This record gives C-alpha cells, structure tokens and sequence, in this order.
C-alpha cells in the first residue's frame, strides 16, 4: 500500500541532526521553520490516495499492486507522456510548480541505475568485488516498496575555481576506510535541496579534471545515519498566509551534508574509485532531472503568462496595442517551452535496458533557452503590473471602514472585482519580490548548472564536428 | 507528364510586360538579369523527373496519375510530414534554402480555398450571384493539371500609416466596373515576390482598419494579361560564380504589379466586397506559408550553425571554451526551430474540409522567435569568423605563382585544407555580406509580416483572456473565480 | 542652525495617522517597523554636523548663515558639480544608495518653483486671485529655514488604463470647496515614498487627457494635517543585522495618502484648475529627480560591478577568460552611467530664473539605458557568484566547533579570508534576493516612470522632427 | 604649403604593385575599381583648401606655417576638442563617416611616437644602437611636411588560434637580415585598410604569447618599395550614382601586404626585437584610433537615428505610440555615444610628453557598448522602414510616363514629397543592404578588435582588483 502523509510526518522524527540557520530542529515535522514544507511533502503522499486523481497519480504493477507513478518506468513515448502528465499534475497541485524537489523529482534519477546497473559494478576500483549490480536494483526496489524519498547530492564544494589542482585540499566526501562490511566516508556533500525532508541521501559525484578515486563515491545512506549533519540556510517561510498565500506554504530548504566517519555497508554502495566512470554515467543519472526541468519551465512560463494576462486585464492595459505585443512575448515563451517538451518526447530513443528517453539535445537547449530569457520574462511581468505588483492594500487596510471605499475605487478596473487585483499582486510579489520567490529563481538558475555550464557540457557531450551530420548542409553549400 | 524545366523556360516568352530596374525584359527565360533565377525554377520542375527523388517529389492520385507533391493534400499528421519532407528536400537541393518562393510555396496557399470554398462565394458583396465556389475549385484544379505557378500578391501599398482615413487616396487595386461578364480592376498590387517568373497572379487582401470595400478583391489572372505591368527592383545576380557561388545562381526579384483597367471574368473571381470576410479568411490562406516558413527557418538555422562549426574548426577557435559556448547559441537556435516545427505537426487539428493543419500558435510564435533572434545569430556567425568572412583571396590571387605560398600558409589551420577557408568565406559573404544575401534577410523579416505585426496579429486572432485557457493556472494560484 | 537627527525624531511624535500593513503606528520614531528608517533620516541630518564632511555637506549663504547643501541652488556647471558631490556623498554614506528618498532628493524638486514662481499663479483657474507667487517662494524659504522634508506625491491612481474617460470616476484628490481662507481637498494621492517619515506633503499632478480642473492641485500640507491618513505597505526591515547587514537598517516605506475634507490655506496652494499648466510644468519639477537618478544609477552600477570583482576574486573565477569578459559587462555599465552623468553636466543650459540645469536628453536616455539593462546586470552578478549568493553559513553555523573547520575549508579561495565570502554573500542577498532589496529594484523601475514611459514622454516633450537640427546629417546624406 | 587632391592623385602613379581581386592595377588614380575612393582621398586633401573651413581644417604652427589639423598635437582638453571637431567635420563632409580610414585617422597614431620616442630606441634588442629616437621624430616630421598618409598594419595572420606554438610557423613579417644600413624583412602584414591609396606603410605588431624577437618590428616603408605587393579584396564600388548615391563614391579597399626581402634603412626602423615592449607600447599607438572610433560611432548613430526619424515621418508611422518608443531606442543610442565622447574628453590625463589623452576606460567601454548594440540598431532602422528600405522605384521607373502616377501616389505619405522616400531608401539600402555597406559594418566590428577582444584587452590592461579604488564602495558596504 502507498505511503500516507501521516506516515511520512511520523517518520521525520527519527533523530536526524539538522541546522536551519542558527537553530537546531528537534522534529522537522513540527518545528515552525520546517513544518509547512514537511506538510507539502505530506500533501504529495496524500495526492496518491485521492480517488478523483488515482488514474493520473497511480498504476497497477504486473503483480496487481497499486503503486505511485513516481516509480513508473517508461519504455515507449505513450508511457513517457503518462509519466510527464503525472509530474505536470503534481506541480499544478503544489502552488504552480513552486516546490521543484518533491519526491517524484528526487527519485526519477534512480531509473538510470535500474536501466543498466552492471557498469556501476564492473567499472568499480578498490571494492575487492564487494559491489553487486544486483544490490543497487535491490535498494531501488526497497525505495519503491516503502515510497522512500532519495535526495540527490552530487555537486562539489565551491572552494577555488582558479586551480585545476584544488581537488586534493577539497573537503569533498572521501572514502577513508574500506573493510569487509563496507566503506567509511568523511567530508561534505556541499550542496543539496530538501535533504532535511528526505528518507535517504543519494550520494554521487561529477567528473572534474584530476578528481582522486577516493572522492568517486556513489551510494545511499539514511538522513539520520550516525555522523550525518544536515546544515540548511535560514527558512524563508512567512507567518501570514493571507498576505503571502505561497510563501506561507513553506520553504524548500537547501544546504550541505557533513559526513563524520560515516559507515555505509557494501549493499548500499553503487560505485567507488573510477574517475573515468564519473565522466558520462552521472550525466545519465541527471538527464531525468533535466527532462523534468522542462516540464517545470513550461508550467512556470504558463503561470507567468497567465499572471500578465490577469494583471493587464485588471488594470485595463490589455487592449493597448503596445502592451498586447509585450504580453505576446510571455505567451511566446510558454509556447517555446511547450514546443521543446513535445519535440523532445517525439525525437526520443531507447536506452541499453529498453527505457524510452526524450531527445537530450532538445530538452538541454530548451533549458539553456529558459535560463537565457527567464530574468527578462520576470522583468516583463513586474513592469507590466506597474505599482500593483508591490503597493497594494494589506487585508486589514482593505476591510477598514475608512480605507475600504478608497481601495475598492482605486482597484475598480474594467473586469470589476476590485479585491482580485490584490490577489494577483500577492502572487506576483511572493513569486518574484520576496526572499522565498528569489530562492526559487536562484534554484532554477543553478540546480541543473547555470547557462554557461549547460552550453559547455552540452557541446562537450555532443562532440559536434564539421565532418559529422551537423555540418552536412554547410559542407554541401560550400562545395566541400 | 509533370511539367519540365524546358517547357517552363519556353512558357516565360509570352509577351509579359516586365521592368527590372531601368530595363524592360524581352524574355525572362534568357535576359542576363533574370535567366539564372528562371533556371532555378526550371531546376525546381526538373527535380520532379529525377528518378532517385521520385518518392519524395511525386505521388499517385486516386485516378493513377503521378503528380508533383506541390499539389498533394494532407488529411493527417503522416501526410503533413510527407509534404514537409517534400518542401525541405526542395529547399536543401536549391542552395540551402536561398530561394524561398519556389512554386511549391506559392501554390501551397490555394489549399485553403479547396478545403472550404463556399464562404468566399456566400460572403461576397455586390457580385449579383456571379461568383461560384465551384469555379474557385475549377481554377485550382486547372493550376494543378498544368503545374502552374500562382504568385500571391495580397499586401497593400505602404502609402500613409498615420490614419485609416488616408486609404481614401490609396492606389491599391480597386473594382472600377462590374458587368454580366466580370469585373474591371485598376491600380496596384504593391508588392509580390517572383511574379516575373510565375504563370498566374493570385490576388487578395488582408484587413487593415478602414480598408475600402472596392479594394476587397480575391482573384487570379495570367502574368501576361493585357493591362498588367510587372515592375521589379534591380537584379543582384553576380557575374563570377567562383567568387559568388550562391549569388551567381540568380536573384528572386520582388516588385509591384500595375493593373490598368484589367478585365477578370467572374470564373476567375473568388470573392469581392466584404471587409469582414478579409479578417479571418486571408490569414487561413497564409497559414500554410507561415508553416512553410518554420521549415525554412530550421534549414537556415542549420546552415548558420553548420557554417559556425566549419569556420571555427578551420581557423582553430572551436576548442576555445568561450567560442564553444557561442557556437552552442547557434546550435540551440537551430534546435529551437526544430522543436517548433515538430511540436506544431504533433499538435495539429482538422479544418472544416478535413485537411490536417499544424498548430498555429506554435508555428507563428516560432516565426516571432526567429525574427527576434536572426540578426543577432548573423552577427554571431560573422563575429566568430573574424576577417575570414570578408578578407580572403580571389581565385586568381590564390593561384598566383607568388601569392599562393603565402595564402596556403595563412589558411593552414588545424584541419589543413587551406583553400576550404575560402570556400566557407564565399558562402558566409554571399549569405550575409552582399546585396543578394541582404535581400533574403529582408525577405525573411517582412514577407510573413515583421515581428511586431506577427505578435499583434497572433494575439488579435487568438483573443487570449483571463477567463480562457491562459488564465486557468494563474486564476487557481491567485484564488480567483473561474 | 541646521536641524539635528534628535530634533527630527522628536518632531515625528505629532499625532500623524499612519498604517504600516495591518498595524497603526503610535510613533514613527520608536515603532519596531519604522524606527530603523527613521534613524536613517536622523543619520542624514547628523551627516551635516560631521566636521570632516562640512565642506561637502554645507555652504555659507549670502547672509553668512551655514545651511545644508540640500538647499543650495546651482547657477553654473561648477555649482551643479558641487550639488552632485553632496547627493553622491549622502547615498555613499547611506548603505550605497540603498535609501533613495532621503530629504535632499525630496526637496530638490522645489528649485523649479524658486526659478520661476509666477506662471503657477497666473495660469491658475478658479482661485479668485488668492494664489500668490510670493507665497510659493515664502513656503519654500520656510522649508529651508527649518530643514523640512517635503515628500512629493504627484502620480495618479492606477484605476483603469482602458479609458481616457476614467478621469470622471477617479478617487484622485479633488477640490470640494473654495472659500476666502483656502481649499478643502478630498480623496487620495495614490502613491508616495517615505511620507510617514516626512514633515510636509508636496502635492502635485501630471496631465492626463480629460483631467478635470478640480483634480489639478499643487500644494503643501503637514503630514499630521487633520483628515490625512498615511497607508503604507508592510515593513521589510529584518531583525538580525548580522545575517542582513543592509535590510536591518530599515525599510523606506511606500504607500498612499487619504485626504478626508482636508483644509489647505491659500498661502500653501501653488496652483489650481489649469490642465494645460499640468503638461510641461510638472515635468520641470521632476527634471531634478531624473538628474538625481543618474547619480544613484552610477553609484548602484559601481556597487554591482565591485560586488562582481569581490565575489569572482574570492571563489577564484576572476582569471577565467570567459568570466573576465562577463565582469567587463558590469564595469562597462558603470562607466556608461558615469559617462551620462558627466556629459549631462557638461551640456547643460540656463533656465528662465538663471539656474543651471543638466542636459535633459542625456539624463532621460541615461535612465532609459539603466532600466533596459539593470535586470540583466543583477542576473549577471548573481550568476557570477554561483551558490555563494544564497547558500552560505549563518553566523552561528560558521562559529560552531564542528562546522567551523568545514566552512573555513569550503571558503578557502585564492585571497584567503574565508569568512569574507559570507560578508559578500550577505550584501548580494540583501540587495537582490530579499523582499527589502526587491522593493529598491521596483522603486528604481517605477518611481520616475518605467522604460516605455521614459521613452514615450522623452519623445513627446522633445518633438524631434525630420526638418529639425536632429536629422540635418541624414538630410544632407540623402540629398534632401 | 598644404598638399592638394591633384598632387595626391599624381603621386599614386608610382609603380606600386596592387591586386584588386583578380586584377592588377596600372594606376590606382585612374583604374575603374579604385579611382572613386582615390578621389575621396583627393577630396580629403582639398577640404583643407576650402576658405569657409580653414579655421576648422588648419592651424598655424609655432613657425607661422599653416598646416592640416591632422598634424595638430593636443596638450589640453580645449586642444583635444578642437582636434575632435576637425575629425567630426571630415567624416560629416565625407558621406557621413562612410570612409573611416581617411589620412587624418591613419596618421593620428603617429602622436604616440612624437610624445615619447626614447623608449622605442632604448628598449630595441639586436639593432646594435642603429635605431635613434631622433630618426623616429624626423620621419614623422617628414610625413607632416609632405602631408603623407601612413597606413597602419599591425595585426597578425589569422592562421591557427588553437596553438600558442603557432608563432614559429607564422608567415608574419620577420627580420631575415640586419647589416649596418638597415633590415631586410620577409613575410606578410596580413591585414590593412586603404594601403593601395596611402604614401607609406606604418608597420607594427601587438604582443601575443611566444612571439619571437625577429617578428617584433615597428618601421615605415613606401607603398611602392621594391618587393612590396598590395593584395586587395574585390572592389564593391557601384556604377550608377543615382541608384547608389553612397556606394558609387568608392570602396575603401582592405587587404594584405606581401614583403619579399624588403630593405628598410635604420633611419625608418622605430623598434625591433623586444616582445615585452610590444605589450603596452602598441596599445598606446592604437589608443588614438580607439578615441577616434568614438567620434565615428557618434556620427554613425546620429545618421541611423536621423534615417529612422526621416523614414517614419515619410511613411506616416512617426506618431504611432509603439513606433515612437522604437525610434527612442535609436536616438537613445546616439545620446549614449555622445555621452561617452564628451565624458572621455572631460576625464582625460597628460601623457609623459605632455599630450592630453581622453579617458581610456570610457572610450574603450564606449566601443564595447557600440559593437554590442549596433546590429540590433541596424535591424530596428530596417524594420521601422518596412519595404521602403529595399523595394522602391529605380529612377527610370519613377520618371516613366505610365509608372510615375502610381509611384507618386504610393509614396504620398503625410509630408508629401513622394520622391524623397526613394532618396531615403537609397541611403538605407547602400548603408545596410549592399556589399559596400556590409564591408563598413564588418570594418567597424573588427578594425579595433571585436567585442570579446575589447572586453578581454581592456580588463587585462586596467588590472582591476577588489583591493583597488574600483572595489572601495563594495568593500565598505560588505564591511571587509
Ligand atoms: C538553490 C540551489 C539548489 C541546489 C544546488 C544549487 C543551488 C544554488 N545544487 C548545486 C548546483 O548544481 C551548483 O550550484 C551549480 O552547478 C553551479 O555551481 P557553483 O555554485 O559551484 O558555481 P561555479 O563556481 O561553478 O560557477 C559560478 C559562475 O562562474 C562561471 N564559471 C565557473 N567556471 C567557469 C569556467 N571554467 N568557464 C566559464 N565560466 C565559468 C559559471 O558559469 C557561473 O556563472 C545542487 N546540487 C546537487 O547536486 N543536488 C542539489 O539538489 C542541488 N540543489
Ligand atoms: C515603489 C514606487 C515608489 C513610487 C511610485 C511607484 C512605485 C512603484 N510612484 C508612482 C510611479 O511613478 C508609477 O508607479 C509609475 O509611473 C508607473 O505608473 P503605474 O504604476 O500606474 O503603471 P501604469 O498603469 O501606468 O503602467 C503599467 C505598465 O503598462 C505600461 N503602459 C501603460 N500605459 C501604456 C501606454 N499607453 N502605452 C504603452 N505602455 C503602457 C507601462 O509602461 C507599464 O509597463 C511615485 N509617484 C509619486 O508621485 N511620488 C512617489 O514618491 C512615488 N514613489
Ligand atoms: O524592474 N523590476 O521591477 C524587476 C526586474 C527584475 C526582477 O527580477 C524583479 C523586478
Ligand atoms: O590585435 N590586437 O591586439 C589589436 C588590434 C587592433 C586594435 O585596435 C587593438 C588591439
């Protein structure tokens, strides 16, 4: 049976060691700084039990068990679109894609292991044959069985970008002890999203020139593993849900994980020791976060275009021709994201293990296109609003016997409903003019590497050549 | 048979009255200023007789007749993809999409009439029951039977944009007589591409506020109709095909058409008199040419990105990290044009007559995306080339006993083949640094309306509202009633 | 003598009727939500008593009295640059232009009345000869004598932009009674910055098609005038000045002003009744704010560029060639703002009253250049920082016995000083990733009209003609 | 006496060895592919004899000799503005800066040698003391006395950018012999503008990593020197001055210069042998070109803004609110170019020999801002024009008895003067839609290095650091 939100909230009180800013958290489920986002994860579990949402949110496995669609493997295009429809519905149900690391996103990358588990084993170095491909699949099947949230921590510390030789002093997680039972790791996974809210840490690494084998670690450990400390930025959750209808729903915390001589049994180790394996295989893990990112980009673009339509109608600028072509840019951006999502699904291919994967070039350049344009799209939405994005009644001002009459008249545009402008303003302010909204903009910018990173890695991986089928047309037109 | 290139060249010498700059043209087929682009249209006809392309270029109709795919109707997605592959093959064969108004593009717009002819008739005003839906279909079948090129002239004179009342004085084509046999028209179809190379003129209008009813004319007349004069800009064809391998292939002339009391029989009149009809129906005619524009935008973006890969490889900048992220911009643009074309095909719908149409929002916003970015993408290609885009040996300089050794060494980059940098330069120069090239850029910018018009017209036609689909998620998030 | 901060804070306890969000404010000088920005105005007054700053902050008037430079009139280029060095020093001393409506800015616009007071009187309609030019000059000499902060409220309600016929239903402030003693005004000045912190409201209006005579009001009244209510957005001030060294310094509130049958004596009315007068004259009042905006833009661009130099040096990206050209964008933007400032001062002209005014075209197109670019410049600073702009230790995380050694290694870039990355993070985050910093971005975007309005008003006022000296070069090249 | 156009044309027939595309040129003065641009240089000389221009075009030296202002040294801001007015007048008189390498531009860079000749001598390696500062001054005085055009050729071959080793296989000009009379140079100066039209070649080089001593050459040699071959791109001059009123005026040819064992006496060698000397000193020579570029940029932007004003008035779009804000962008761009020119003049400094040099950062960042925006500004001008930029009557079509009536009515917008739209179209088409105009855009893009190069080279030269006066405001705000 599928986990409930109540079971998830109970499970959070497991002794995990967690800083949120200056404070220690006794219980992530109940602490003021964490309880609203924890309840957003609780809401995610409870969506799967809804009889009205069952056909979208669940599937019947070959054994006849109803399971959550976060565990659904896609082997053709129809099945990919069914998975995409699930992810899309989850983000619409949760404050218009305002919580981008729900468990469905975290656990999606596990499919790279399921698809082709052998290389993780065969390419391992210094494990003395202890790592079994069979044991990776058994862990992922365990996660599925208990609807466990595995939060992915791969990225390096941002220590010193001047040196290629600065991966020896780096506090990056290292294997300090290999024995008969497992590994002992010491150091830091420098960055992760929502680990304080997860069940297990999915530990990984990306290749950087000169990475030592003792820092090449793929594994899983519980969030309450002795020697694990979760260290998070201050919570940006807001007290008043009337003034802050989105930001009061909770803050998806980011931070680092300190490992103090942490023991991981070989059963929960996926791969150690091979920098060459860390070149391509970790990209294949993160490809699924990258495809999902496009589903989010389409939904964010749709929300932004909708808010521009609502605000320009409510202040009455929507028929001004020069405003009409500015709304067109925000609508065209949404259509562009939609087009990349649909085309990447059309031009997909089968992986080694028979999973259907969307076209890498289309979704990854679709991500570059979003990051290139998104700050300008935020500028357009806010600029189109005028003052209505920020200078609007608080609720007790609106309802005051003296002020009400003035506010109703000041907000009386062509689609009447004066208070609706305050509702639009609250959402624009929360999304784009609060620390809470700013974190999400920063998250979109970095989580999948920033623009100059997406372009570089996309070119390195594609290995585009004048002699390859790109330059076919150019060579023919040139007489070459 | 399908018409041949040589039949086309013979057909051109039909007494049509043609200016090309300061010169009159005796025979468009043979005149130095026109014969090259005439030969590109002959090449287009001859692609349909190439045995290795038979399956891409022709189909068998329900009567067992092999015909040019330019006449093929698409009723599902599979059929639309076979028509797109035909258009794409034509532009790839024809100098990397350097000739955007070959007959397959011109004739594509006629499918709107074939799909739903009746409203052209029913909505006409003042024709006294003479216009017949069946006669529109009969003309379009006659064009198909003879593989005739119907060049579309719709757009108004650019006279005075200050006030709609100024259209009182507009020299735009007007009905000046209606009789039992047909109409007489007098004035100008102010702008058209390739009319000097076509068989028939396809006349129409777009609504602009205060367009006079006497200027709402949809019809067809031969290019050599008595009273018609074709008046074209100067030809930009280049003499030396070694130095200009693209611009020596000919210049797709644009210009205006003068109609002096031209008689058109009712049989060749599709619609008169109704400004309301000219709002939605002409946009449905040009939908097919906007979809085709997406195919051209993909192929052109592919060419630019390819040229950027070739020149950065040859001068040896391609592994410099800063240059690599700039080439990724050009490749990403191509991938975005690819995404819009595929997505528009996937999200299409059936027209009232059962034709499958690609998604209007996607191809039109894709066109807007292209016009917004293309100037910057040409800058990038030229800027990535450095001096190699412009400052290179002429062929006699290259082959000189004294200069060859210096040129060979000056062009000796990581992929050897020194003379190849000149081959790449020639193409970059022709496309983006000659009059011939700039005309194509200006064509792409204006032919399907410019960026601000694309945006205006797409919004007006779509009428997106807070209470429609674009408001649903925002209304939910804001807690606003549906 | 020149007002002190202590006198200012004492003067706020005057009965003024003030909302800040859902709360009524007992005393703007002492209330938790207002006291910090009130102390920022007190610091402003105190800067004029600092002996090392006397030459820059004060001048000796013809009477031999020392006065604040906010009262200095400039009749030549040298005098303009001396005024500009004062404004520049104020915003540098006050958190790098983080408080853009200090009294020196508010009061700057009064110079337009001083330069040529008569037309305000003579072009008035319906005042029965009660309005006197000498009284306008007397009010402004009174503000000077007492160092009074006159907050300008001119802009209309954002009610309904669909209609030029909106002006009929406008809750905009209107004259409801005229008698022998003065006018009674009823309705709203819909938007103003810092009015809760000012002494007087400078009332005025901009022309709009069909503006009725009864809404053409230029006047001044105390903030504590009976029937005046100040209604402000919620305060964005932060409690912890270690985590938030800028946002803890106070929030420059924006809001509206309600007038309920408010009496203004004729002596404090500058002009009523003439729509035509409201076309060009209000633009001449606000010219001084537009010139001043170029000084702030320069200082803001210099801060952004410097923050980019500091963070790229500290994370070790400053010598990566592709980062060096990005940093060059931010520096070039600063030089562009400096270039417009200096050029506006060089190409100035004398007004009717003999004041020296900088080049309108250079400073207004300068403001347009700033709003076209600033969003992308912030995107660039944040993007250049990577995670360091958001994910950094709180102070108690930093100093913890366990986490300190990890934090010090993770922040050990090429210029040592690990903790300085947290220092730089905190400023980037206050400025562009908090509620507080976002208000300043929105203020900059709208206070002097947004980009499309700057362009439209500049073109409308300039009346550029093909036949004018503008197009002479084009005419000669064309042979027209 | 100042040189005349006639003396200059006479001097071109001196046996210089010139390719223009596939053709050898008997005489640059009279050949169809060269005579028009040679006549533009003749017009340059003849401008200095127009009695109405003598005050702008000439000055009286200490001796009492009247000379061309191209030889005027500026020792203060007032003298610099006088030199700028000269350069501005030349480019306004000559088809609105369509001919950017007139002799006044070429010869401006000689001022760096005059200001401080000693270092060129003292830093020379391997010349055995034969190079003398006095001879450098003697050559530049000889150029002045005879009004000689010294065309600068510094930039390297663009052979292979992948390799720093690339400097050994380089066909770049190298010293193959040194004797007691002078040097023999063999190789290529790979790029120059207008050398076929010049009197002398001014040879220089810029530093690149691993440049050998034997390629560090600064010298002067006649264009007709035995063993010099000038190899030019094909000429883009147009035949019909009515259809092409700018492109028929001549094509400013670009090309390479071949040296086969060319002898240069020590008397005309400025420096050899020191790669370190080639780091900063060549940048000081080209500074004057970079400042001059800012004058051209202002004139070009003024021409583009004027054409937009002219064409929008003629077609009747000039009052459409949405077009009005587009034209504001082009006018804004001109004002920005004006601001940088003026500010650079205002914020200049004295060189070691006491010449006044304008602010390097402002003029080099001004060039960056121009190259970043120019392509968008061309797009806007062409887009604002509609078909009128390209599709217009030829003169014989216009004057045809049948076609005239139709063309008059088609071009009868709100300011009448139908044929004037053709006059405007012809200039837009020549500048931005011909071979000839595109060469000028390309020239503007590359001649002072392209955008990414300006940014990289300006940052490397400035040595901006967080601890420097740059980062003072940011350090203060951060509490560092
Ligand atoms: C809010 C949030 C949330 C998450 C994460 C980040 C953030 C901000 N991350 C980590 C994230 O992927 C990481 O921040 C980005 O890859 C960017 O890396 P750095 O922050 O180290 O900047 P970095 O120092 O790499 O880059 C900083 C700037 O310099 C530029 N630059 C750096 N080197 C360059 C070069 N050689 N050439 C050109 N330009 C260069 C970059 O392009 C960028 O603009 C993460 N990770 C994870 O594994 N799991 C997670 O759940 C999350 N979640
Ligand atoms: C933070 C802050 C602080 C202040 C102020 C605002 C704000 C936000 N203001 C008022 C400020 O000047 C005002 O917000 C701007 O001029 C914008 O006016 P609206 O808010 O009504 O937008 P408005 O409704 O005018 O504009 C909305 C958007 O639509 C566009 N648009 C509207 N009409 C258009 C048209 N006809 N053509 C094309 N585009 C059009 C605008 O360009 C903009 O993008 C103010 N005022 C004051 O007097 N004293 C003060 O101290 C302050 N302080
Ligand atoms: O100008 N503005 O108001 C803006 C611009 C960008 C942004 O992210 C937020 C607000
Ligand atoms: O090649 N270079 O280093 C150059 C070239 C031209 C210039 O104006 C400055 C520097």
């Amino acid at each position: 049976m599928i986990r409930t939100g109540t079971q998830y909230l109970e499970s959070l009180n497991d002794g995990r060691n967690v800083w949120v800013g200056n404070e220690k958290i006794d219980n992530v489920a109940t602490h003021p700084k964490t309880r609203d986002y924890a309840q957003r994860h609780a809401d995610f579990y409870d969506l799967h039990h809804r009889p009205d949402l069952q056909d979208v949110m669940t599937y019947i496995d070959e054994g006849g068990q109803r399971r959550a669609m976060q565990w659904f493997g896609h082997r053709d295009k129809e099945q990919l679109r069914r998975k995409r429809k699930y992810h899309e519905t989850v983000m619409r149900e949760m404050a218009g894609a305002s919580f981008p690391r729900t468990p469905d996103v975290n656990n999606y990358v596990l499919t790279t292991y399921i698809d082709d588990p052998a290389p993780w084993e065969t390419q391992s170095i210094g494990d003395d044959g202890h790592i079994k491909a069979g044991k990776i699949v058994d862990f992922i099947r365990y996660a599925r069985e208990h609807d466990l949230n595995c939060a992915p921590q791969f990225v390096d510390p941002q220590m010193d970008r001047s040196n290629p030789d600065a991966q020896e002093r780096s506090p990056g997680l290292r294997v300090v002890e290999k024995n008969e039972k497992g590994i002992v790791v010491n150091g830091v996974k420098a960055i992760g999203t929502g680990v304080a809210f997860a069940d297990w840490i999915h530990i990984g690494v990306f290749f950087r020139p000169g990475i030592p084998g003792d820092q090449v670690i793929f594994a899983a450990t519980p969030v309450n593993t002795p020697g694990v400390t979760i260290v998070c930025r201050e919570s940006l959750v807001k007290d008043d849900k009337v003034e802050h209808p989105l930001a009061a729903q909770g803050d998806e915390l980011d931070g680092m994980t300190v490992f103090e001589n942490v023991f991981i049994p070989w059963s929960h180790v996926f791969h150690i020791g091979n920098p060459n394996h860390a070149k391509l295989y970790p990209q294949r893990v993160f490809d699924w976060l990258h495809y999902h990112a496009l589903i989010r980009q389409m939904v964010r673009a749709e929300l932004v275009a909708g808010l521009a339509v609502l605000i320009t109608e409510h202040i009455g600028t929507n028929k001004i021709p020069a405003v009409q072509t500015r709304v067109a840019k925000l609508i065209g951006f949404h259509q562009a994201m939609l087009a990349h999502l649909i085309a990447s699904e059309e031009l997909g291919f089968h992986t080694p293990g028979g999973h259907y994967k969307p076209n890498i070039l289309i979704y990854d350049f679709g991500r570059a296109l979003y990051l290139e344009n998104f700050s300008q799209m935020i500028y357009e939405l806010v600029d189109l609003s005028g003052r209505s994005a920020l200078i609007f009644a608080s609720e007790d001002q609106w309802n005051d016997d003296k002020l009400n009459g003035w506010f109703e008249r000041m907000n009386n545009g062509p689609v009447g409903r004066p208070h609706d402008r305050v509702k639009i303003g609250r959402v624009i302010r929360d999304l784009f003019l609060t620390d809470w909204g700013s974190r999400l903009v920063v998250f979109e910018n970095f989580n999948g590497t920033p623009l100059q990173g997406i372009r570089m890695l996309t070119m390195q991986r594609a290995e585009f050549s004048g002699s390859g089928p790109y330059g076919k047309l150019a060579r023919q037109v040139c007489g070459i």
